[PDB]
């Protein structure tokens, strides 16, 4: 689990969105595994606006943060789960690291701010849904 709070928005994994997230929907993209809902309280996370390929992510199944090198956002094949059939997920970045389903929502950060959130895993890889292109999150 985990979310990003920036301005009047909450960014979550689309497959983990709650009833309140869907009742306050701003934008959702199934191909990205992202959903953004509106909030009443002001968030103060900072979104990175950069092309970093190194950062640190939080892994709840190890209660640890790990430094990683990650690929640029791209269209990657993701195996079927209970939430989606096998498909290409867009705007996904991979790194070598540990990730279990409950790790979704953990933040990946670089020196500039929040880069994305854990969205995939298995086979010793971890995948993060990028949010750096969503420039409207700041206005
Ligand atoms: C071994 O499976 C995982 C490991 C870590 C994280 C997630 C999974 C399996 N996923 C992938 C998600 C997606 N983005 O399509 C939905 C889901 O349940
Ligand atoms: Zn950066």
């Amino acid at each position: 689990s985990g979310a990003i709070y920036v301005g009047n928005y909450r960014v979550v994994n689309r497959h983990l969105a709650t009833h309140n997230d869907w009742a306050n929907l701003v934008w959702e993209d199934s191909s990205r595994d992202l959903l953004v809902s509106s909030t009443t309280a002001q968030g103060c996370d900072t979104i990175a606006r950069c092309d970093c390929q190194t950062g640190v992510y939080y892994c709840s199944s190890r209660r640890k943060h790990y430094p990683v090198s990650f690929s640029k956002p791209s269209l990657i094949f993701v195996e079927a789960s209970e939430y989606y059939p096998a498909r290409y997920q867009s705007h996904l970045m991979l790194a070598v690291g540990h990730s279990e389903p409950g790790d979704c929502g953990g933040i990946l950060r670089c020196q500039h701010g929040v880069v994305g959130i854990v969205s995939t895993g298995g086979n010793g890889l971890v995948g993060f849904a990028d949010v750096r292109d969503l420039l409207w999150l700041d206005e």
